[PDB]
């Protein structure tokens, strides 16, 4: 029977039969079932002997610190893992029962409680976020470092599916072609919830966060260090949700970490949602002179050819910035940012194109100077501004087209704004006695319109009559001077004349006349510039 | 050997070894394989003893009524389940071989056949949808109630994957943190295909429909009762497809059910597609005085703070409304609705923002009064109307910006329409001898333009000449009065004058003159309002 | 014990216990584990006896040619399969280290190397793509046909999950309700990476490519032949990524293959990304007289009622066309195409609607005549053109609305362009001394504006003064003739007059006067058309 049984049954060992995880790992052939809670000590390392295993978790891994998995064969899968710390730390919860953010350090300190979730352990970044909190926090709430972390080290082709936990963290160190799939809402600890760190060895490649949701945590939900997906953009974050990150939803590290670069290139950031991060929705910058990376002489600060594939992202409720990045030669599309306390978008980009961007009700707490900032020479095609709620857009070197929304024109600063390809136009006016097409030369005034074409009702609704007027600003008084057609249904043109003797230089073109007033004779004269360019003054109207 | 075998093999029991499902459930330790069809009786209840099981289905559960699973441990997974009724009911199929909807009750009654799919059992809502069908339906086709339902009751953390069936239904009753994942196109029965009902106990939370597709069914594909995802929006529908729902694709219940509220809050509805529902694509309203919910004194009807996260939805072919909802303080974005028989969008919302909405060819059967209706004071930023096919938009209290499409201006009714931030403009005219920029004051007339700025060709194409004309409406005749520049390439301005003696009140501003006709002397006069405001009549031109 | 063991353990056989795959297949009951590499010969066929199996792959299937799986029961699942050829062919790599495409045949021939990835085997389509390469390629690099293909034949309800490989191919022949799910980046061979071919038997239905990523391959990544998803659109490509396809990312075949039609209907193509295809991003055309399909007399060429559901697609870096299709009565939405060498969109469609299309920096290598081409009578609602880089759009029979971007108006050709529903307008000018609203009648000139309304600064910034001018083109000189209001802050209107004796036909309307110059008396005259229509010439101004 043994011979037969050996050939007809699925192989799997279960933790309940062993004293240690390493013993179970050593006995494993195909499957490994975690069927009893396991308390691990920080730094406990398991060697899987290069075996391609299917680890099914139906119990918890309990401990503060890292449980290190090494030598898992390519194709190994871990499903249902649940990390939980032994320590219950002091956490702050910077939001109210009405989901309003608390910005006052004293109000935030008052939220302190011991819990493994529904808040996060304060870190030094909170000292910046809630000014003065550093001196108000009790010593037992400062410098905590609790995280129950599953560390997969130097493995290739290992996937973690439906992971969860309390004060949990997942770290892929020196890995490639690894994925964090369908995370079942782990509640984060002190460190990043899902981190792909490749500071040693080759640049990380093929590392992804696919689907799932992540909550809380003291720092960023998902983070990458020294990863390069190559031209194929093999790596990144797709289809994920981040809720209430202590720092940002997604963060590609910037600057030097250790003696090398922590920057990232060629990754995808698509079809994702980030809600209520304490800092930013997406922090995709690379610069904060670049050991291990491109020299500043080759690519200036904030001008690295990051080449990320960025599309279809939604950010809502950030206490910081909705979407931030730097880099040169980027193409970004379909970004929607709503209800953010700081800038909806903070772009330190150059020679980049932004298509179909919607920044709705951001910088609601005046944390920044504008709702959207772009430093370099970029192109914006389709920009929706203003929802239902300091410049709105400050992109001094950018050319923009297609802004929609109830924007205050005086709060727009761009290099060039144009609608070169509209067809025949109709201006439809609702709730007013007139329709208008205004012109504003920002060089002259950002607050006053320099001229206009209006249509005003004569009499009342249903009169079937209106008058058209062409205006010009004078003495900083909009519409000071105007020509009217059909005022009071008179069917004639009312023409403005120079109130005094017209100077020779008032007339511009040949074969034109400019009427002027000669008060001493109660006459209307006309300065005429003959077709030959010569000036002559004629009498136009008299008593 | 037994000792060894017990430690090296994967545990799983299979239904073929037991007489009843409960017996198999009682023997189960890790896996449970459904390897033989099982006929269950309505109300048959299985107690899983709190075990965390992996139930793999490779056969059907056959029966009319509910098969109730209870006490499944957190982390349990059911995959491949297939529900099928024992009864083959009478179903109607309200569409033709060309996929045209049938709206005539007699034509619909004629489609009657006995089948477990490709149609649905008529319900009372059909009496409303196809007027008169109630009296035409034969008695054996009325009041049917066939559904083979898998009911998961009061469980936490249970997921159902790749479910399918015929006349199938899936009901999570009193559950939390449960998911219906990658449904493999079950064909629905009388009840909802996937329902999360939490009328008793705590409000449902963490309940999701993730991916998959659902077809037919007499009522809504996915439905939620008394679920609240909290600030974290933990719950909802993401990435799913609904085809031909007897009622709606997605429905959040409204009103009182029993002695409590069936309403829902804080859920996500994203990246989903609903095609051909008999009623609506998405029915996300909460109100139809609110036992178990907010009092009408706190939040008026249709003004509950639902706070759903709604983004990236596509609806096509609804016989009813594409997208419907109510509520206050909502942010909705990226909705595309095409080819609907009733309104594309029916919004009973207040103080809400709608960004990038596309309503293309809706209300094609004039079921409603408009293509898009918004009752309250909302903001619309980016609205695309008209495809290739009664007001188009009726949002009396809303402010709109960014409408694109061949809309008939007379079919627009909003509180305010404006393009405050366009740049320098160019109106490009194709196929006509002129380009135009028209002005229409809706208060004066919704059908006639009150004035215009035109450019007309002089001679023919390639003449290199055109004349510009500024017009005004008079006597309800558009462009009745006008000033022209360069008519017939004359290089002069043609000026209109009052056809008779100008009355003193015809002139508006100081330092302006208004020419008028004095027929009895064949003279042109000029009513002049001197710079000092005084009126004087001068002779302008004579024989 | 045997009795007990037989009832409590999971059944699974493993390849390591058998000499051939068929032997393992015959012994299988529930699971089948591929735990050792298996070298198969081309055409090796395995009969699974109608069993519903779960095949778990933890090793490779090695061989050139097809490994044919037949008679798998409905519900069977294959996970982790890895196909690899025995031959290492000669492949070309038409791109540089900077990711620039190589278009020169000699430069491409120089990339030749023997490898199972990072390039592809040249085919006859390359002879067209890189002109002259046919004669430059060494004979050992021509006509190669290496592909290690898993062929699933005539099965229903079989899913392949997380497949991978080198020179790999996956072919579903005569299958229905089959899915290729979460492909783990297989590197393609000579044939399509995932193909659903239904040339024999019923039209394919329920066949999908869900998620995953595919790379390289000589032809298209995903391809369909004779599939019809029905009204329910049961089939297609959703959520996938294609990188560097030798031909196109997605291809629905066109024309006759064998003695039947290879065309496809009613499929979904959504939420997908295609990057760097050598040919096109999406090739969704059906026509290239139609055996096995609609006769040309019923539906003319390129006018088949394909009815695909197309939404949310992104294409970047195509050496060919970004998005291409034909058909009549289509609704297409939310397409974003960036940085393509050939046309961003090539549409041989009629009576179709395109909503929210963004074509950014395409036809960068002038491969085609335009960035977007539409042949038939279509409607475009929302079109974003120009990023940071020959007509731009040539849609002679289409009506368009909502173009945004820095488009050159002279490069637009459409049947009608209009913005019928804008509200009150403001033209904001940045960086210039004037704001402008120009009018261009394309029938008159596609390069010159026929008239304009300008506002120009008087003096300098902060002067609080500007003049408004209405212009008209004459003698092909834009703004040749104009009326000004407030030039040099004079507060009067400068009026142009006919430089010579005005001919009777110069005046257009009654009750209007046209000033003209009478040089011989240094007088300004006025041709007057009295309110009764009669002409009279009066003296207007004199010395």
């Amino acid at each position: 029977y043994s011979i037969e049984a050996d050939k007809k049954f699925k192989y799997s060992v279960k933790l309940s039969d062993y004293p240690t995880l390493q013993d179970a790992a050593s006995a494993a052939v195909d499957g490994l079932l975690i069927d009893r809670d396991y308390n691990f000590y920080g730094g406990e390392t398991v060697d899987f002997g290069g075996k391609v295993l299917t680890i099914e978790c139906k119990a918890k891994f309990i401990g503060d610190g890292n449980l290190i998995f090494t030598k898992l064969g390519k194709g190994s899968r871990i499903a249902g893992v649940f990390m939980e710390s032994t320590t219950t730390p002091w956490v702050i919860k910077p939001w109210t029962d009405d989901n309003q953010w608390l910005t006052d350090a004293a109000a935030v300190v008052a939220t302190l409680k011991q819990s493994k979730t529904d808040g996060y352990q304060p870190t030094v970044s909170d000292y910046v976020k809630f000014p003065g909190i550093e001196t108000l926090l009790p010593p037992n709430a400062k410098g905590q470092n609790i995280t129950s972390t599953l560390e997969i080290r130097e493995c290739i082709g290992v996937e973690v599916h439906r992971a969860s936990g309390l004060m949990a963290g997942f770290l892929f160190r020196g890995c490639h072609f690894c994925k964090m799939v369908d995370a079942n809402n782990p509640s984060g600890g002190k460190d990043g919830i899902i981190t792909f760190e490749n500071l040693s060895g080759d640049w990380g490649k093929g590392n992804y966060v696919i689907g799932g949701r992540f909550s809380y945590g003291s720092v960023s939900s998902a983070q990458f260090l020294r990863n390069n997906g190559g031209f194929e953009r093999d790596g990144g974050v797709i289809g994920f949700t981040s809720y209430r990150a202590g720092e940002s939803g997604v963060k590609t590290w910037q600057g030097t970490v250790g003696s090398t670069t922590s920057r990232n290139y060629n990754l995808q950031f698509r079809d994702s949602v980030v809600i209520y991060p304490v800092w930013d929705g997406f922090d995709l910058g690379a610069d904060t002179d670049r050991p291990g990376d491109y020299p500043i002489t080759q690519y200036p600060l904030h001008q690295l050819p990051l080449n990320h594939l960025i599309d279809n992202l939604l950010v809502r409720g950030a206490l910081g910035v909705g979407f931030g990045m730097d880099g040169k030669g980027m193409y970004v599309s379909n970004i929607t940012v709503e209800d953010c306390a700081g800038s909806g978008a903070y772009l330190l980009t150059h020679e980049s194109v932004f298509t179909n961007i919607a920044i709705i009700d951001t910088n609601t707490k005046d944390f920044q100077a504008n709702q959207i900032y772009i430093s370099g020479a970029c192109r914006v095609n389709g920009l929706r501004l203003i929802g239902i709620r300091s410049l709105t857009i400050d992109a001094p070197n950018s050319t923009v087209s297609g802004i929609t929304g109830m924007v205050d024109p005086s709060r727009i600063n761009v290099a060039n704004l144009a609608e070169e390809g509209l067809g025949n136009i109709r201006a439809n006016s609702f709730g007013y006695d007139s329709a208008a097409i205004k012109l504003r030369i920002h060089k002259l005034s950002k607050t006053l319109d320099s001229g206009a074409l209006y249509s005003h009702i004569n009499g009342g609704a249903g009169s079937g009559s209106a008058y058209t007027q062409l205006t010009a600003i004078s003495g900083s008084t909009p519409d000071a001077v105007s020509l009217k057609v059909n005022h009071k249904d008179c069917r004639g043109a009312e023409i403005p004349f120079v109130p005094d003797i017209a100077s020779d230089d008032f007339i511009k073109d040949s074969s034109c006349f400019l009427p002027y007033w000669e008060n001493n004779s109660t006459s209307l004269k006309a300065l005429v510039k003959k077709p030959n360019g010569e000036l002559v003054r004629l009498t136009l109207a008299t008593l």
